[PDB]
Order: structure tokens, then sequence, then C-alpha cells
């Protein structure tokens, strides 16, 4: 019958969820150190009612795959994107939030349009699909540098220093920072529209169906809608549109 994936996970008696630990909402440093956010208060919950211990494990966002394949992590969060290539690399649960990839420049700049991006460079967070994002805008293929940054904080840095003209960020876990640093402007049009998702090793087929029943529950008796409100200020959950 099933595969053992569940099984292994249940002898454990844990699960090893991946995070970047710098993404704010979503698993980020609280004052005191520790690791919270919304994917934070979903996973802990999830692993209490399954009886098994969450293990909040930071990862470099690049290694993600290797990690995950070889068996460090048992799944990956920090606001993981769907894309169809992604498809082929891994198994990923039913999504649970909209995003969209949308473009920061300075305020004070003029910017109004992706036309104005043209020969210009642009930063992105590595290994985020952030350069494929962007090689799909017509007006900016074969016209933008783009440079590959470690951190979210690194892009931020560099559009203050000049080292590039725009970023890319995921409009989920900027809803705060832009909201609140208008030194900031924000491009009209987002370059893509998408799901999060958490993303499991391809075969774990069992252990990502015990994950769903669970996700489903917490759902629908308001638990991760009261997260959502608690982090975003509204319920954005959208675990309930089947896919
Ligand atoms: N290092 C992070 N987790 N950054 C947050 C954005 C992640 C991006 N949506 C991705 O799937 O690659």
């Amino acid at each position: 019958i099933e595969d053992p994936s569940w099984s292994k996970v249940q002898v454990k008696s844990a699960l090893v969820i991946g995070v970047s630990d710098f993404v704010p909402i979503l698993s980020f440093r609280n004052e005191k150190n520790e690791i919270v956010g919304y994917d934070i208060d979903i996973f802990t919950e999830l692993c209490r009612r399954l009886g098994i211990h969450p293990i909040f494990y930071p990862i470099q966002w690049a290694q993600k795959e290797i990690l995950l394949n070889t068996g460090v992590i048992d799944c990956i969060a920090s606001g993981f994107s769907v894309t169809e290539e992604r498809k082929q690399h891994y198994r990923m649960c039913t999504p649970y939030l909209q995003n969209a990839k949308i473009v920061v420049t300075l305020a004070g700049r003029g910017y109004q349009t992706l036309a104005q991006l043209q020969n210009r460079t642009i930063a992105v967070e590595a290994d985020t699909a952030g350069d494929e994002a962007l090689l799909n805008v017509e007006a900016l293929k074969d016209h933008v540098i783009i440079k590959a940054m470690a951190t979210i904080d690194q892009l931020y840095e560099a559009l203050d220093s000049g080292t590039c003209d725009a970023i890319v960020v995921d409009l989920i876990y900027s809803l705060d920072t832009l909201d609140k640093n208008p030194q900031y402007s924000i491009i009209n049009e987002a370059i893509s529209t998408e799901y999060y998702t958490f993303a499991f090793r391809q075969a774990d087929a069992s252990l990502v169906a015990k994950i769903e029943s669970v996700l489903a529950e917490m759902n629908e008796d308001e638990t991760i809608p009261n997260f959502s409100r608690k982090w975003f200020g509204s319920n954005l959950s959208i675990l309930n549109v089947r896919f």
C-alpha cells in the first residue's frame, strides 16, 4: 500500500521544516531571536495535531533541493512558489496563499512603468526564479542586467546603494515593509501571479496526504484564517480552493 514517507516521520516523531529565517511575516527572527511567522504558526500547530515535533531548520535557499532530496529536511516553507518547472522537481501541497512578484524602485526617481526598467540593473534573490519572472516581461528580455543576492536585506541595500536600479520582491512578505517604507516605489504592473505551497520530496505522497488532511481541518476550523488575520490583518488563506 502506501509509500513509507508518513511512517518515517511518525517513527522519528518529528518533521524537519527548512526555512529561510529572514523572510518577513512568514518566517523571521523576533526580538528574542526566535523564529516566528505565518508559516511557523501553521507548521507548529499542524505538528502538534499530528503528535510530532516541528523542527524549523534554517537553510541556504540555493541548497533547498539537495537538502530535501538527501533528507536533511522533510519539506520547504518560507514562501515557496509553485512554478511549472518545480512541478518536475517537487511534490507540492495544495496552495495556501496567492502571491505576486513586484518591482520596487526608489520613489524619488520617477519610475512608473516596467518599460522604464530597460537597460537597467535589477536585483533578485538567488534561486527564486526571479530572473525567470523578469525574462518573461517583453520589455525586459535581453535588456536587463540581473544581480542575484543571498538575502532580502541585500536587495534593499543595493537599491539604497545604486548597485541596482530596481529589485524583485514577493508581495506577500512585503505587505508591512512597503506599507511603511514609502521611500520606495512599486511599479504598478506586477511581473507574475503565483501561488505559495509547501514543497516535499517527489515520492512522499503519504506524508503530503497526511499534512494536507490536517491543513484542511485547520483551515475549516478557522485556525489558519485567524493566523492570517494575526500576521496580515485579514484572512488570505486559499486552502479551500481546489486545484
Ligand atoms: N528565501 C526565501 N524563502 N525567500 C522568500 C521568497 C521565496 C520565493 N517565493 C521562492 O519560492 O523561491
